[PDB]
């Protein structure tokens, strides 16, 4: 893509995390690093981690990522909306895939028990290998949108049914 | 959907419920019971009900309806698949919804939390005052869908959240 | 729906067509009837119709429909928008389906060379009998849609193709 | 999709190409470059070009890319299914969109009509500025789909409608 945005959505991990601002920062709480006093190599004390649930919001003072614009970042996204989840993926394909919004809920994917707004995605139901829906590494993947006039982030990518055709975005409300 | 599967679609209660078999039938659970007795006519006591949660099943002693066949209730709809939510208005009116279903949730729909396999409505946004979703007063409806050669059942309508596209099914489990 | 909505589509020959307007009204041209005279009861000089392509209108000098309001008649609708089908049958089931719009080229879906803007269900890539498709029958039906508080007509069912995915918008030039 | 399948898209003309096997190479044909004795480096003569409109099909005299397995090409996808365009971008980048296929058509996307299978595109719902979808110079890249256990190629990228989701494949046919 000519970038401004998959490129501000980087490898975290076990997962995935995405750059809303130079400032902010949204990833998926499961996949955070346990080991560590340090990430972005910056000072652990230095940021406010807001983390609720399965979402978890980094409040940078500092230039971090001093190449991006901020982004507008809602609650959630009403339902009915076709939001759009930014994957990357190790031969580092780039793999937009529309999301058609549902409602918030708390719910039996792969055995877990995940709180965040379902949605179901547009190519169809099945996944065998990589190419039409989620991987388990996909976490973190951003959930962005286009309102009237800029572009928001509703959330992350927390968690997929078997057959890939629903999911769960980790979110702010 | 054919006519001797409407046939099975009933009033009851200040909802709706489905013969599945002569002998079986299916209903939502906050339609019933009002406080009570007998159904369709005959003594609870003669009747093996069976609730499992939002879900109510009754396995009747006599053939309360030897017209008919009798179906196949499986246990829940398959992810990914699309049923027919079968709607009878109270109007004369066949409103037969599209729907792809999803996990099993529990969202929060209004005043009380609802269980079971969500689902999305293949219709914009659907509620509106007025528009072509599933209103108040429908719970209770199967939800069918034709697997092979066979008409089948997973589950009854329970409830459906207020902006729209989603609804829940209540099924045996 | 309650029928306020569906109660402007009524039957018309081979298929349907639309009261959009009291003086208006809508339908695919293939459907209108070998030839005669007069319809609503009305003759064709009150009459003009002014047809062109697929898609036919008719104005009126008398209010044939005064318990409605016209709508807002678009000629297509952008790419993307989900427009609901609106599809009255044999069995008086409504049957609204969902349809991500596209570009308006000229497809040949049958043996029949039909212009209009396409569109894909939302149903899917299967309707093998009643199912969660169109049919030949409901050409003339209307693809409707929420602008802004308001309800605009984008157009009418020109045809689609063997498997029920693809299905073609008759358009007002 | 796999690497060995990406080693096949190479650039070529004003827009790029697919090794089908080490003989047979194909791409869209307003892409193939203008006046020239030879590509890929063997010379015109000894090449057996089919073009079949926008699609056109160059079979080799000697094997140009024996690091190849040949695959099957079919006269283009079926309608519904969902394929994967393998879309390069000159600056690495790799990008499977993922699309529904849909009717023969033919639309006249900017300045000319170009004919193919037509098809809708599965990132939220449009590309842009810079997006989720096409680029002018992505023409020629291939639509793939997995057959059993195998990918196949229907077709290549023709065209795309501006500010939407439809994208036109040419085909064999
Ligand atoms: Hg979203
Ligand atoms: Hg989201
Ligand atoms: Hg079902
Ligand atoms: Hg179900
Ligand atoms: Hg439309
Ligand atoms: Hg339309
Ligand atoms: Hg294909
Ligand atoms: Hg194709």
């Amino acid at each position: 893509a000519p970038p401004t945005l998959w490129s501000r959505v980087v490898r975290f991990g076990s997962g995935w995390g995405f750059w809303v601002s130079p400032t902010v920062f949204i990833t998926t709480t499961h996949v955070i690093p346990t080991g560590v006093r340090e990430f972005f190599g910056e000072p652990i004390e230095s940021i406010a981690i807001h983390r609720a649930g399965e979402f978890t919001q980094f409040r940078f003072s500092r230039k971090v990522r001093p190449d991006l614009t901020g982004m507008v970042l809602e609650e959630g996204c009403p339902e009915g909306v076709v939001c759009s989840i930014l994957i990357k993926r190790d031969s580092g394909e780039l793999l937009p895939l529309a999301v058609r919004m549902g409602a918030i809920a708390s719910m039996k994917i792969q055995g877990r028990l995940v709180h965040g707004q379902s949605g179901m995605l547009l190519t169809g139901a099945n996944a065998k290998g990589m190419d039409l829906g989620t991987l388990p590494g996909d976490c973190g993947a951003p959930y962005v949108y286009k309102r009237n006039n800029d572009w928001v982030v509703c959330g992350v990518h927390a968690a997929a049914t078997k057959s890939g055709n629903t999911v769960v975005c980790a979110v702010q409300a």
